[PDB]
């Protein structure tokens, strides 16, 4: 009845995550001035370069140089010794207006509640009762290990740390009537960029004592747990210098760490009309509402859309055998309690608010009581 | 017992898919001259621009201008009237050597069979007996609809078609002892870029008669099937002009259309040492071998790695209740029959061969008898 499952997370300075945070800093800058901004901002990062590419139609006047550099400063890349510096990097902009053909088919001359989906696509929401926040333990622990590295870097405890990091956690689970129960941590990987002076033994000792022990409960760690700490042996070159980053290349880290399912759409740099983000947030909200409402212990929700059409084309629910209700019954409850048109999701989840940069590291789900994390009281 | 499931696909001229094909054209160009090239080529596409960003260490002498332009010509973007032209677009190159810190930790001074994984990560393989090629019907049909559009564009049957397209198929399934049985097609979406002269009614009639009827068996289509054909109403602006493209933004289209699971890693532009691609191909090979071998009807395989370590950190198998063997028994069969070190997968799957551009549109799986699609005869 036991099995292993692995998930990973990355830090704020991982190059792909830098791009997600910059794309959402650009989105938030537009929404601060124009709540109805149409934004599709992709970011690319390589040695010394941030490139913004995409489509924005907005009444805002945004200083992209300032917005980009402030996001990079927050992450911690502030000196050429670290491989990247917000003060002196190149910021290139290739942003055009939203295609008028998309605009006419999606939102022009449409009542807000009846706006079409901004694209076709499929999206999933997932929730599990294995943690209070209704997220898989593998991904929660992986995110917390990266957050702990950033905390110790920022407080000067481990001054050799740099912003680029990756973690990976394998947990041994027990199957429990469709639900899953974590038993123990089988393997942990941590790789983090570091300065030239610190030795490997000092880093491995600190990663075990100050990072892992400060995050993972001792009850999950035993004599058999395997640790791969700085497994490459050297990670001085990092950030965009070590690996090109792009927006929307960490979509599994952003969601459920491999659990549930994913429809392929990226979240960062997109306004509410792009259902890749708004409908995935709404599907998480539905899934978490079904679990917190006591209808299931674990659930997956799929929705899909066509560009220009407001109502979802399909809606499906899988409860893994953890509900006494059938899928037909759960779908009826969802129909009576939720309206998954993008023009209604925007109102329910307050999706014109400029809080998106806060979602772009450490996962979009299971944190900070964002609107999609506050369960809806269900009537049935 | 019935449920709906939706998957999507995109055409060769969808901007993200253009990037995947260019990244793999670059990889193949290097492998033609240097089978041991270390390649991590990301591509970005926006109006008039192809940018290559990433890391390559290779003995090859590659003309990036020629390679990029030839890939764009093949796709069909050959005139400014179509929104993009291989002859006159900008090709920008920001490629550096592979980080020496990665090289020393992964492959320098290592026996080939004992090379480390090129990164950490998790990967999944999936197979289902619902089609002969062991793929979900939703994604197979979605890919075939895009392939049919390209065929009719290239043969001059529908000369108003342009290369950028997206499709989406929703199928109603029956649950069958853990396996799934397709019953009927519930909804089809097709959006395709077109010339200025053709009217909406002519396009909708052609998409139903010449595309859908030529691909989807009539037994799956009935009076209740919903069709969303050119649902935006106008799609003249397309390709990179309509939407920025990036490599590795169609990872669900590249794999199982939402079925199974995904670990987050992109495939295109990466050599075999990047386990995001090689271990996902090996996991598909294992899953398809278990189904064709008669051990299960449907199966999911997870593997994970740490950078610099050759053997997977974890291996898991889920048979959805479709096998008489336990996960422990299936794992033992996999251990006796497969070696999932990257330096052994390269030999089994011939991963230094320059066939990667062929994988970069219409899915990496279920087509053309690539090595990961030829089942291994299992001994047990
Ligand atoms: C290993 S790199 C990806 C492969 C790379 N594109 C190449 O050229 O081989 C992927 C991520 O791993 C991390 N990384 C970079 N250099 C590393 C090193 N020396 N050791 C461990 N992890 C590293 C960074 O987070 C980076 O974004
Ligand atoms: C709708 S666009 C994505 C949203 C876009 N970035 C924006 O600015 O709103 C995504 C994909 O849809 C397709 N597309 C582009 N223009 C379209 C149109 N007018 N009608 C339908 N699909 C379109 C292309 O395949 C494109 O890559
Ligand atoms: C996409 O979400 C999932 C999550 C969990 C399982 C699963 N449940 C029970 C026993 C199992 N053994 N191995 C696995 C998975 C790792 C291959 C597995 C399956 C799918
Ligand atoms: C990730 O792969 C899957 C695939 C299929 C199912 C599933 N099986 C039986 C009944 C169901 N109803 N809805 C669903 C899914 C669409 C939400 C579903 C679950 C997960």
């Amino acid at each position: 009845g036991t099995f292993l499952f692995t998930s990973e997370s990355v830090g704020e300075g991982h190059p792909d995550k830098i791009c997600d945070q910059i794309s959402d800093a650009v989105l938030d800058a537009h929404l601060q001035q124009d709540p109805d901004a149409k934004v599709a901002c992709e970011t690319v990062a390589k040695t010394g370069m941030i490139l913004l590419a995409g489509e924005i139609t907005s009444r805002a006047a945004v200083d992209y140089q300032k917005v980009v550099r402030e996001a990079v400063k927050h992450i911690g890349y502030d000196d050429s010794s670290k491989g990247f510096d917000y003060k002196t990097c190149n910021v290139l902009v290739a942003l055009e207006q939203q295609s008028p053909d998309i605009a006419q088919g999606v939102h022009l001359d449409r009542n807000e509640e009846d706006i079409g989906a901004g694209d076709q696509g499929l999206m999933f929401g997932y929730a599990t009762d294995e943690t209070e926040e209704c997220m898989p333990l593998t991904i929660v622990l992986a995110h917390k290990l990266n957050a702990k590295l950033a905390e110790l870097r920022r407080n000067g405890t481990l001054p050799w740390l740099r912003p680029d990091s990756k973690t990976q956690v394998t947990v041994q689970y027990m199957q429990d009537r469709g639900a899953v129960l974590p038993i123990r941590v089988h393997t942990i990987v941590i790789s983090v960029q570091h300065d030239e002076e610190v030795c490997l033994d000092e880093m491995r000792d600190a990663l075990k004592e100050k990072v892992i022990k400060a995050v993972v409960p001792a009850k999950y760690l035993d004599e058999d747990t395997i640790y791969h700490l700085q497994p490459s042996g050297r990670f001085v070159i990092g950030g965009p210098q070590g690996d090109a980053g792009l927006t929307g290349r960490k979509i599994i880290v952003d969601t459920y760490g491999g659990w549930g399912a994913h429809g392929g759409g990226a979240f960062s740099g997109k306004d509410y009309t792009k259902v890749d983000r708004s409908a995935a947030y709404a599907a998480r909200w539905v899934a978490k509402s079904l679990v917190k409402g006591g209808l299931c212990r674990r659930v997956l929700v799929q929705v899909s859309y066509a560009i220009g059409v407001s109502h979802p084309l399909s809606i499906s629910i899988f409860h893994y055998g953890t509900s006494q209700k059938s899928e037909r019954e759960l779908l009826e409850i969802v129909k009576k309690n939720f309206d998954l048109r993008p023009g209604v999701i925007v109102r329910d989840l307050d999706l014109k608010k400029p809080i998106y940069q806060r979602t772009a590291a450490y996962g979009h789900f299971g944190r900070d009581s964002f609107p999609w994390e506050v369960p809806k009281k269900l009537k049935y």
